[PDB]
Order: C-alpha cells, then sequence, then structure tokens
C-alpha cells in the first residue's frame, strides 16, 4: 500500500501508521487528527473573501498554538527586550530580541538567529506565545534571537500583500547586520518555518539581488511553504495529495495564496514563492538547511527546493523530521519534547557552525 | 514517476534526481555511481563461500574508505590513546579512546559516545581511517569517544559469529560505565552506523536483558542494518527494491548475513537482527535517535524500527539525511562536508542533551 492518502483516501493524521503516537493523541484532543474540513473559500474566491476568512480564523489559531507554547519555559534564563526600527518605506517594525540573561555588548559575541514566523505570510504574529517560546528556547542555547514583527497579508497585522512582509524581514536582517556590536553577536542566520521558511529563503535571495548577501551567514528553513501551487495539484508534488487535509488542506491554502498575491502576477516570482527559483537566483548563496515534516503536504516542495539549491552549488543539508505533521516540531514541546528539542539543538548548532 | 528503481528499474545513484550532485560526481569518478554488480555468492551459497567472499571484500571497502577518510583532521585538537580490556569470555578487546587535547580525569566531565563501527558485523575495523576520523571529529566537539574493536564474523578480525561482536560491544560499554571518573565522563550513549547501528541497538537491548540498562543514557543509531532480510524482498520494505544496487547490493548482503549467523537459527532473534524485536522487547529503552539515508535500500527497516520504538513508548526521534547513499554522511567528508558535519553536530548535541 502506498503511503497516506495515496494508498487510502480516507486516511488522516489520526489513522496514518506513520504518525508519532504521542502527536496523534494530542491532535485528537485538539480536533486536528481527522481530515481538515473543506473551507467555505478557495482559490476562485474573491480576494476580499479570502482576506476576511483568514482574518476571521486568526484568533482561533493563535489560541490553539499558544496553549502548546505557554505552559512552560526554557531550562536556561532568557531576557526579552523590544526594539522598533524603520522599514525602507518608513513603516515601524517591532523586533523582539531574546538573549541569555546577562548577555550584553561587553559579552563574548553569540551567534544570531533572525527569526521569521509562520502563518503563510498571511496571519499570526511574532508576539504569539508559540513563537516567543521558540525564540526563547533558541536563545537559551546561547543565541541572540531576533523575532521580526513583519506586515501580514491579512489579520491583525494586515492587509499588506507581497512584498511588504519580505521587505520588513529584509530590513530587519539589515538592521541586525549593522548592529552586531550593540547586539553582542557574531554571525547571523535566517530561520523560520512554513510561511516563515518562505520569508527566510526569500530574504536571502533578496539580499543577493540588493548587494548585501555577505551579511547573511546561513539559512535554516523549516517546512517551507514555497510553491503557491495548492490549487493546481501539480504532478511533481505528490505529497500535496498524499498528506492533503493533514492539518493543512489544499483548498484552504489556495485561498490563502490570494491575500499574499492578489493579482496572481507573482505566481512564478521566486521572491514570493521560492520553489520557482532558477539556479541563477540561488548561485552564491550561503549554506542552507532545509528541514521538512514527514506527514506534511508541503514536504515535496521543500525537498524539491533542497535539490534546486544543491544544483545551484549551494551547500545544502536536507532533513526529514519523521512522525510529524506540518511544523509539529516547532510547537508541540509538551507532547514530543524530544523531537522539538532535536530541532532546537540542530538550528543552534548550525548557527554556531557559521561563526 | 515513483522514486528510484520503483519508477525506473535502470536508475542508479548517478542518474537519480535525488542524489546530492556532489556525491553523484564523486561516486562517478570512483566508478560507484552505476548500479552495483551482481555478487559471486548469494544467500544460497555455502557459508564457507560467503565467509571467503566477505573476507575477500574487506580490503576493497577499506581502500575506498581510507581515501575518503584520512585527508584532513578535526578543527580542534584531539588526543587518542589505546586501552585493552577483557571480554566476558576472556578475549582481549582493544579500545580507541579519543578526547579533546588536555582532557583528563581532573577536567569537568564530558559526555561520552561508545562507538560501534559498521561493516555488517562481518568486516572492517575500528582502526580503519574513516572510523578513526569519525571518532576524532566527534571528540573535537567536546566528547570522549570510545571506539570498540569488536570481533567480526569474517575478515581480519574473524571468524566469530553472533553473539561475539555483540558481547564485545556490551562489555566495552560496561567497562566505560565502570570507569566514568577515570575517563572524565558524565553520561554515555551508544552510537554507530549500518552494522554498527545494529550493534548499538542490540547492545542496549542486551543491557536491558542483563539489568545494566541504566548505564546507557541514549542511542544514536545511523542507517541501521537490522532486518537480515536482504535475500527475500519483504513487501513491507519497499526501499530494498527502490534503492537496490545503490552502493549496497541486496543479493550481496544476503550472502553477508550468513557469516554472522551460519546456522540461520538467529534470523528472528532481536539481539542479532533488532528489526524483529517485539513491543515488549523495546519497552523501557532510553531515548533513541534513528537516522537513515534517503537513497539507501536499508532506509525502510530503519524507519520501521523507529516507529516500533515509538509504539513501545520509547522516546524516539527519526531523521532522514537527504541526498545520500547508505552511510555517506559518515565518510564522504571531503565531498559533502556540510552533511557529514551536520550529522557529527547532531550526535554530539544529542550526547550533551543526555548529561
Amino acid at each position: 500500500q502506498l503511503p497516506g492518502r495515496l494508498g487510502d483516501p480516507s486516511m488522516s493524521l489520526g489513522t496514518d501508521p506513520r504518525t508519532d503516537p504521542r502527536l496523534a493523541a494530542a491532535l485528537t484532543q485538539l480536533g486536528l487528527a481527522d481530515q481538515a474540513a473543506e473551507p467555505p473559500v478557495n482559490a476562485n474566491s474573491e480576494v476580499a473573501d479570502c482576506i476576511a476568512y483568514s482574518t476571521a480564523a486568526e484568533q482561533a489559531w493563535q489560541t490553539l498554538f499558544a496553549m502548546l507554547g505557554s505552559q512552560g519555559e526554557p531550562s536556561n534564563p532568557v531576557d526579552v527586550r523590544e526594539e522598533t526600527i524603520k522599514g525602507r518605506g518608513g513603516n515601524e517594525i517591532k523586533l523582539y530580541i531574546h538573549s541569555p540573561t546577562g548577555h550584553t555588548s561587553d559579552s563574548d559575541p553569540l551567534p544570531c538567529v533572525v527569526h521569521t514566523h509562520g502563518g503563510g505570510m498571511v496571519i499570526l504574529t511574532a508576539a504569539d506565545a508559540n513563537y516567543s517560546r521558540w525564540r526563547s528556547e533558541l536563545a537559551a542555547t546561547g543565541l541572540v534571537v531576533v523575532g521580526v514583527e513583519f506586515r501580514n497579508a491579512a489579520g491583525a497585522l494586515g492587509n499588506h500583500p507581497f512584498p511588504a512582509g519580505l521587505h520588513d524581514c529584509a530590513d530587519a536582517a539589515k538592521w541586525v547586520a549593522s548592529n552586531r556590536e550593540a547586539l553582542g553577536i557574531s554571525t547571523l542566520i535566517m530561520s523560520g518555518e512554513s510561511g516563515g521558511g518562505n520569508l527566510s529563503l526569500a530574504t536571502t535571495m533578496l539580499a543577493k539581488k540588493e548587494g548585501w548577501l555577505e551579511e547573511i551567514a546561513g539559512v535554516y528553513a523549516q517546512c517551507p511553504y514555497i510553491s503557491g501551487l495548492y490549487a493546481s495539484k501539480p504532478e511533481e508534488l505528490p505529497s500535496l495529495l498524499e498528506n492533503d487535509a493533514y492539518f493543512l488542506d489544499m483548498k484552504t491554502m489556495g485561498a490563502m495564496v490570494k491575500p499574499y498575491d492578489p493579482t496572481g502576477e507573482n505566481a512564478s516570482n521566486p521572491l514570493a514563492w521560492p520553489y520557482h527559483a532558477s539556479l541563477e537566483d540561488l548561485a552564491g548563496l550561503p549554506p542552507h538547511v532545509i528541514s521538512v515534516n514527514e506527514l506534511d503536504p508541503l514536504r515535496d516542495e521543500g525537498l524539491a527546493h533542497y535539490r534546486k539549491l544543491l544544483k545551484a552549488g549551494v551547500s545544502t543539508v536536507g532533513r526529514t523530521v519523521h512522525g510529524t505533521c506540518h511544523a509539529a516540531d516547532c510547537s508541540f514541546v509538551d507532547v514530543i519534547p524530544d523531537v522539538y528539542f532535536a530541532t532546537v539543538r540542530d538550528i543552534s548548532a548550525f548557527a554556531y557552525s557559521r561563526a
């Protein structure tokens, strides 16, 4: 039998023999083990209706993710402070700066992660408890972690289509790069998951285009949401069928593409959807790690991009995190702590390896 | 198209779109990118002929690994010393002990890895350049690494069938566990690849059987060679077909099973072939990481074991290393250094996480 829904169309995260049983049990309690429901909007819906749907959904997702993340704290003490910087267009960008307690500009410099959160570039915020927890767990390993509060296509921080969020992430990375002494940092890597994996990849491609690529020492992109092809069911990406409605569903994602690119004119623009990068777009980029989730419909576009990076001559490591739905290793610290912390340690070790 | 030879029976490491192109290029120059040849012996061959073949094959593998493994040294200085201990039956077991230069019994204790090398439990030695390099690279991250020179079923260190090598690995681990102060170590994990993945898993199961399980804080098993089913195409293990003759040839491994278990009486003994463990056999084991290679015919038995460990309630992380043939991340340091060191960092971080 072929895996997932290729072998059994009725299969779900709750019934798939590949799911980590601890995660399956937690998903069942959250109502997320069964196949995701069909949404009232899709890729053919009007932009305004796609925006409204995403905006209406945001709080419920925030509530769910927060409870995964608010019930504890890192083993080592961490400080968080806020800084506001100016975007290229004059907008104010909030940064959440996480560091080990006692770390100052007089300390031995630590590696830095510029963190770009998920939510499909459309919803969720850096202030959300799951993302704050993630940045603090990273900082606790001996890192300065900068959480970018970038503009979103919808929701509380909307409504700002591509390239607004990308520009904010780029401007934040540039600020970090020009404030190394003040932050007490050595090198800088971009990292994030899902829509944030997209933004970390795209920020680095943009740095190349803008002549500041040397500031970025590496990229650790988790479960990247990078094809934009969820409405088109491309044959080259079987995971879209195999794991459809495993937390994420094609129809919902197809609707969520629209707020990011309302005209559709960026469907093959690598800065909007990195999966579409040419070798030339990637040439000369610093080392990358691409980390995908086994039971994720986005798995194959992440792995395809991993292969593209290699073809372009980029130093690239590719990792599948087994037993996990989309982004589970970024959030489910109370249920699969071994998996969660394996990823935290991997990202931190990678950051250290670039210094 | 289905992946690898499932979609195209003529596919090889050299033509598979999944292969890391750096690895593909290196294999092509070595003449090892094409499908591996049909062996002169198989599972139907007399045991004596399988032993003779295995013994004859050892030199070719050693020569290949020597060139991959001796051309450099760790970034941090490492000392190596030798200690000889007594096995339970009275044989002498050589240990290669690698540590950061300056590390003594008076230093702050470091985590320890007891390393069990590959070679299908039949060939290769701890003194081989690739294994020495691996242990030194691990030590360079801040570890004491103990390389066990266990008895083999064939070759220079033969001919000792199951359970000889297993007993040697167990006895080495017990010695390390009884000499923590002298070695300057905190915790110890078992780690190794392929046949050494088997031995690390089996050593830990034997510790459970013998009541000294508490001494082992974790297990990091790479590309484990654990089913013993290479002659038969079990349908639950599609990778055996998908990636057959990618570096490893399954008909060949069917022959190499025989020196380990000449009577065949241990084919479903979990201490010889951990894939056959029951849920009760695995209950109570300490945390595991199972790390498989994407383009490895052994991939699926490793992943199956990962899932069984979880079903038995063991804390388990599962990782696929993409772009790689069997064990490539353990040896091809000059060709895919980012992948090689990603694994070194992962093992070390796991060891630290148990202390």
